[PDB]
């Protein structure tokens, strides 16, 4: 598996519930909803080393990690966090995270690589699964 790319964000469904359940109020919801229709994810992956940029008009930011190793991140409406990425199979990765203070719904994301060439991307807050797919540029 190589997910190395310059990923263009083509679906993006049920990412405003996602944020209802961390508590974004409506009218940040529908501009977050807005921003995402924008996204790119750039990737470079060296084996089970990943370095992840996720832009949108005004804003970047970098996830690095080793799989199998703990970092921090942010969770998706902001919140500080403790992640750990493993396999779920050849093309599919998993990250379960754990707030690094107070309390919160239980959140989490994955990577896909399917045999189409796209990436799909989940993250979920609780019960509640966003899907987003991409295509590379
Ligand atoms: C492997 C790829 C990952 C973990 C990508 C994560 C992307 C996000 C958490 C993006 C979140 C966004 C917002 C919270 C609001 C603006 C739009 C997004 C989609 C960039």
């Amino acid at each position: 598996p190589n997910f190395s790319g310059n990923w263009k964000i083509i679906r993006s469904e049920n990412f405003e519930e996602l944020l209802k359940v961390l508590g974004v109020n409506v009218m940040l919801r529908k501009i977050a909803v807005a921003a995402a229709s924008k996204y790119a994810v750039e990737i470079k992956q060296e084996g089970d080393t990943f370095y992840i940029k996720v832009s949108t008009t005004v804003y970047t930011t970098e996830i690095n990690f080793k799989v199998g190793e703990e970092f921090e991140e942010q969770t998706v409406d902001g919140r500080p966090c403790k992640s750990l990425v493993k396999w779920e199979s050849e093309n599919k990765m998993v990250c379960e995270q754990k707030l690094l203070k107070g309390e919160g719904p239980k959140t989490s994301w994955t990577k896909e690589l399917t045999n189409d060439g796209e990436l799909i991307m989940t993250m979920t807050a609780d019960d509640v699964v966003c899907t987003q797919v991409f295509v590379r540029e």
